[PDB]
């Protein structure tokens, strides 16, 4: 037993792209850290997406 329970996607796992964090943060605050960075990173890509097609 562990699929009906309420956090089974966290009890249960395989592949995530927060296992790369895990390989460089120390720590929690650091392993989201890099997450809320990884967003502040993808955010900038997807900015210069757009003002090629808009510009």
């Amino acid at each position: 037993d562990a699929e009906f329970r309420h956090d089974s996607g966290y009890e249960v796992h395989h592949q995530k792209l927060v296992f790369f964090a895990e390989d460089v943060g120390s720590n929690k605050g650091a392993i989201i850290g890099l997450m809320v960075g990884g967003v502040v990173i993808a955010t900038v890509i997807v900015i210069t997406l757009v003002m090629p097609k808009k510009k």
